[PDB]
């Protein structure tokens, strides 16, 4: 599924990002614009064989199981599988326990490299929410 910007913020604040860990939710729709451009199905390999899944590209390193990603954890615990959905559920919770682990948002490069300071409420900005 390719969400719309607007669609995404909505799904984002029911399954409640907004705000999470201190994150306004415009952050969180503008590092899945980077990461997925909104597509559900984003699937990214890591030069260290690793592969990156979904809306908020959730690695096999250490968040999702894939089978396929050698010395790896699956910290999340789910298949990495789960993060394709159209139902993002599984996406968010994992992000919430990613967010939670000392970092921060700074775990999404592109977060880092390409929201992180900006005006991240264009993101939402004429979205009923
Ligand atoms: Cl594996
Ligand atoms: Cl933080
Ligand atoms: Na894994
Ligand atoms: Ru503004």
């Amino acid at each position: 599924k390719v969400f719309g910007r607007c669609e995404l913020a909505a799904a984002m604040k029911r399954h409640g990002l907004d705000n999470y860990r201190g994150y306004s939710l415009g952050n969180w729709v503008c590092a899945a614009k980077f990461e997925s451009n909104f597509n559900t199905q984003a699937t990214n390999r890591n030069t260290d064989g690793s592969t990156d899944y979904g809306i908020l590209q959730i690695n096999s390193r250490w968040w999702c199981n894939d089978g396929r990603t050698p010395g790896s954890r699956n910290l999340c615990n789910i298949p990495c599988s789960a993060l394709l959905s159209s139902d993002i559920t599984a996406s968010v919770n994992c992000a919430k326990k990613i967010v939670s682990d000392g970092n921060g948002m700074n775990a999404w490069v592109a977060w880092r490299n390409r929201c992180k300071g900006t005006d991240v409420q264009a993101w939402i900005r004429g979205c009923r929410l």
